[PDB]
């Protein structure tokens, strides 16, 4: 393996490793698409690749497929301290 590390960069998007949250529910997926359930925990395997488009693992299920970055949140809700 090998990474791109020249110096320092800046971070906004989301990193591999990261639980993110989905916005909403998916019981019927794309067409090789993985499903999901609205706030379920995902753990981000790799980084978008396909156009506002991220990868991750559902934990109960525990398949990998893509997500519309457009529908992933910030494991963060008011409720437990």
């Amino acid at each position: 393996g090998s990474s791109g590390s020249s110096g320092r960069m800046p971070t906004r998007r989301w990193a591999p490793g990261t639980q993110c949250i989905t916005k909403c529910e998916h019981t019927r997926p794309k067409p090789g698409e993985l499903a999901f359930r609205k706030g379920d925990v995902v753990t981000i395997l790799e980084a978008c690749e396909n156009k506002s488009w991220y990868r991750v693992k559902h934990h109960t299920s525990g398949q990998e497929g893509l997500l519309a970055a457009g529908a992933l949140r910030e494991r963060s809700g008011p409720s437990s301290g």
